[PDB]
């Protein structure tokens, strides 16, 4: 009924072979560290996991990360993927290093990468995502959109078997990087440490004095005077009771947090694939700094 997507293992890498992947993808993000201003392609790297991961349906088991579709014009040129295209030219001379990995673990795999070199928490990863044809690739119009409520919220996430908790812990992510007008018609930073993983976005929602305001997009966001922007969909999770608790606790808790945004982030990037008892278990790379590099 719904496909079945069995995680393979890349023929005789183990995980050394990988280890050498993250490492490389981790050099590229401390030498082209101009990128964006100055805030390096870290951020890139996270929302482009976690864009060819969302495309999932628990419905029919179609999209998800394990086919590596972005690279097909269809989800390539998604609307929703406008920007994307920078964290793709960044990992390019990487895949034409090591050519044996498949795209949906290249493209997985640097999300898990930028988050641990930018000081978040260690992500298990899998490998075994097998590219397919390019008649898998997803239609667009299964990203969300920014301008809706928490009820929006909830439901979307509900396709990808997301509770509220993982919902809140995910969403945490927007203290890296920032909106750019061009992109998605939304303009400015979340906070100020945009490339530094932390709790930062509980804490200025909890704490600043948000204005609502339309942009140049002509799009409402909420406007801080620090200079900071929530999107809509960031403030409806203070307007919806359920998620208020969970963002006080991550404003209170980081440590809370990583554990929930690691597990979260996991389950993200392996939904839809099914990992056979032989599959060998999660690998957790060390950071640069933790090899000595
Ligand atoms: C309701 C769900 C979400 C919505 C509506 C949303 C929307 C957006 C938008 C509109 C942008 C700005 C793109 C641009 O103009 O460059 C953005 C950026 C970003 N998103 Fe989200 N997002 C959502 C969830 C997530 C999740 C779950 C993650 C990761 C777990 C994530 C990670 C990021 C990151 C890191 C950036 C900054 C990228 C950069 O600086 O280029 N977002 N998101």
């Amino acid at each position: 009924t719904p496909l079945v997507h069995v995680a393979s293992v890349e023929k005789g890498r183990s995980y050394e072979d990988f280890q050498k992947v993250y490492n490389a993808i981790a050099l590229k993000l401390r030498e082209d560290d101009e990128y964006d201003n100055y805030i390096g392609y870290g951020p890139v790297l996270v929302r482009l996991a976690w864009h060819i991961s969302g495309t999932w349906d628990k419905h029919d088991n179609t999209g998800g990360s394990y086919g590596g579709t972005y690279r097909f014009k269809k989800e390539f040129n998604d609307p929703s993927n406008a920007g994307l295209q920078n964290g793709f030219k960044f990992l390019e001379p990487i895949h034409k290093e090591f050519p044996w990995i498949s795209s949906g673990d290249l493209f997985s795999l640097g999300g898990v990468t930028a988050v641990q070199e930018m000081q978040g928490p260690k992500i298990p990863w899998r490998c075994g995502r097998v590219d397919t044809p390019e008649d898998t690739t997803p239609d667009n119009g299964r990203l969300p959109d920014a301008d809706k409520d928490a009820g929006y919220v909830r439901t979307f996430f509900q396709r990808l078997n997301m509770n509220d908790r993982e919902v809140v812990a995910l969403m945490g992510a927007h203290a890296l990087g920032k909106t750019h007008l061009k992109n998605s018609g939304y303009e400015g930073p979340w906070g100020a440490a945009n490339n530094v993983f932390t709790n930062e976005f509980y804490l200025n929602l909890l704490n600043e004095d948000w204005k609502l305001e339309k942009n140049d997009a002509n799009n409402e966001q909420w406007d801080s005077k620090s200079g900071y922007m929530m999107l809509p969909t960031d403030y409806s999770l203070i307007q919806d009771p359920k998620y208020l608790s969970i963002v006080k606790e991550y404003a209170n808790d980081q440590d809370k947090f990583f554990k929930d945004f690691s597990k979260a982030f996991e389950k993200l990037l392996e939904n839809g694939i099914t990992f056979p008892k032989d599959a060998p278990s999660p690998f957790i790379f060390k950071t640069l700094e933790e090899q000595g590099l």
